């Protein structure tokens, strides 16, 4: 199980976009069977990874919902800091041509 | 078993040159269990994966012992050509200063 999630980490570590929805779905299945700290983790790898496929909205989702639970968690406060970047910038870019 | 060769594969994919050393050595030890054709499969990842880092005498080294047992293997043979132009280049690189 404590490898099971390594793998994904990987996964949502890798360059290829299919690597990455193939890890977070796999964090999607390992979160239930998780332990509290367990779960802390793989919601943040999950925000991590729905980031990292411009999914701002479910990316947001995961670490404001981590942010209720630590609010002081400082990567966390980060992660959260660089997908409102990255919606603000997109949104910017959306309406360019008015 | 086929599954110890996704990690070690996704991490010889990773953007971080840690996760590809991991990824080689896992593939050394799987080296010796593996089958005719497991073993052709795991020596040409290895040569991506030491391509990859730039130890290109090791990929060589794997990637000719794979195109000795399949002379006709042409995704070894087009590893190999990758592997030369690589060499060639960095070698005029070396020089460049005399």
């Amino acid at each position: 199980k404590s490898e099971q999630f390594e793998y994904a980490w990987c996964l949502v570590r890798s360059k290829y976009n299919d690597d990455i929805r193939k890890g977070i779905v796999l964090l999607e299945e390992l979160l239930p069977k998780g332990s509290k700290e367990e779960q802390r983790d793989y919601v943040f790898y999950l925000a991590v990874g729905n980031y990292r496929l411009k999914e701002y909205e479910k990316a947001l989702k995961y670490v404001r919902g981590l942010l209720q639970t630590e609010p002081q968690n400082n990567q966390a406060k980060e992660l959260e800091r660089l997908i409102d970047k990255a919606m603000k910038k997109d949104g910017l870019l959306e309406v360019l041509f008015q």
